[PDB]
C-alpha cells in the first residue's frame, strides 16, 4: 500500500515499443510505485556507448508523453550511486540482466526488466527495407 | 467542470513525436476530458491510403501507452458518421485542417488539432542517414 520509488535509466534513443513495455514493467513491479526515468545525456552516451540519434531535450520530451513516467531526471548520471538514491528516496532501481551492479543486488534494490525483441524502431525501418526484392 | 467525450483518428503507423503532441492537444482541449482514439485498420489504410508498415494490433498496442490515450478503438471506421458519434457519445472529433467534414463543423463538433514538422519516424532516419557523406 505505502508508495514505492522505482527508478529506471537509460537513452531512450528514437523511442520504441521496446522501451514502452520496460517502463510499464518498471511501472508495474508494486501495487504504488512512483516511476523515475533517467535519460542519459549526449556526451556521455557518445563517449561510452555510441552516437546518439536525438539529443537529450528531443528524447526527454518524447518520454514525457508515456504513461508510465511520473518523473524525469534529465539529465541522469551515467552511473548510479548510493549517494544518488538517497538524494531521490530511490528504493529500487530498474535495470535489465565484475557485475557493476552487485552493490544494487546486495541491497535489495535490484528489479530486473526484460527487453522486447523485434519491435526497434530500426527494426520497423528493415521491415520497410525489405518490401524492395534485391533483384 | 463536466466531462467531454473527445474522438481523434489517425493510422497512427510508427507512432513519433507528432502524433503524441496532437493526442495531447486533443486531450487538452477542456479542462476535463476523454480522449478515444480511432485506429484504421490495415485494409482500408492500404485502399485509400497508402500501405501501414505496422499492423492493427501493433499500432494499437504502441498507442495504449501513450498518456493523453483514455480510450482506443480499433479499428475504427474509415469515415465518421454521425450515428458512430452518438453510439460512443462523442462530443467533439479532433482532427488535422468540398470538405467531407462540413457536417462536423456545422454541428460544433470540429476541433483543429496541429501537425508538428521535422519529428517523424522517418524524419529521425533520414538524419542518421545524413551522417554519411555521399563522397
Ligand atoms: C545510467 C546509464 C544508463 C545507461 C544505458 N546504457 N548507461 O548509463
Ligand atoms: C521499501 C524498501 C526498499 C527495499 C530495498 N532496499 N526494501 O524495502
Ligand atoms: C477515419 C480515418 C482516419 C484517416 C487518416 N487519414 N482516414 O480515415
Ligand atoms: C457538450 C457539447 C457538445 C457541443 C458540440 N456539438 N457543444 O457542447
Amino acid at each position: 500500500s505505502k508508495n514505492v520509488v522505482i527508478y529506471a535509466d537509460g537513452v531512450y534513443d528514437m523511442l520504441h515499443l521496446g522501451h514502452m513495455k520496460q517502463l510499464e514493467q518498471a511501472k508495474k513491479l508494486f501495487e504504488n510505485t512512483t516511476l523515475i526515468v533517467g535519460v542519459t545525456s549526449d556526451n556521455e552516451t557518445k563517449l561510452f556507448k555510441g552516437q546518439v540519434v536525438q539529443t537529450l531535450e528531443e528524447r526527454t520530451e518524447t518520454l514525457k508523453h508515456i504513461r508510465w513516467v511520473d518523473e524525469i531526471i534529465s539529465p541522469c548520471p551515467w552511473v548510479v550511486t548510493p549517494e544518488f538514491l538517497e538524494k531521490y528516496k530511490i528504493d529500487y532501481v530498474a535495470h535489465d540482466d565484475e557485475d557493476i551492479y552487485a552493490w544494487l543486488k546486495r541491497a535489495g534494490k535490484f528489479k530486473a526488466t526484460q527487453r522486447t525483441e523485434g519491435v526497434s524502431t530500426t527494426d520497423l525501418i528493415v521491415r520497410i527495407l525489405k518490401n524492395y526484392e534485391d533483384y
